[PDB]
């Protein structure tokens, strides 16, 4: 990377590094838009918890079908009429819209989420669109 502005941008700067530290990635990326957020387990492994960041703001659709692969788990998005782990919003349960597009969601007034933050990998069919209990998500 290359920058200099401090005061205000280290700010950004200093909590970039602080997650990348823990997750799986060099904190200084190519990527100026680059996302980070935490993968919470489906619960039922060695590890607890798996971070990891990238530039996957683009359509929901990728979204998911890499979740399968960062998760280690078995996938295609395409011709499989099993349960797919896809990508539900924190503290709501909402799983992302695959027929719709992450910067939508961002620049939505409704839900004016950015990168640093929270969310949840678990098998839901793709038909599926709103989860419950964040908490039971799993059960």
């Amino acid at each position: 990377g290359g920058s200099g502005a401090k005061n205000s941008e280290t700010a950004a700067k200093v909590a970039l590094m602080k997650l990348k530290m823990h997750a799986d990635g060099d904190k200084s990326l190519p990527q100026t838009e680059r996302i980070y957020f935490q993968v919470f387990l489906p619960k039922g492994s060695k590890e607890k918890s798996k971070p990891m960041f990238f530039c996957h703001r683009w359509s929901i659709g990728k979204a998911i079908d890499f979740a399968a692969s960062l998760a280690r788990l078995k996938n295609d998005n395409n011709k499989f009429t099993a349960k797919k782990l896809r990508l539900c919003h924190i503290t709501s349960g909402e799983a992302l819209p695959l027929d719709h597009t992450l910067e939508t969601w961002i620049a939505k007034e409704d839900c004016p989420l950015y990168n640093g933050g929270n969310i949840i990998l678990e098998y839901l069919n793709d038909e599926e669109q709103f989860c419950k209990n964040v908490e039971s998500y799993l059960e």
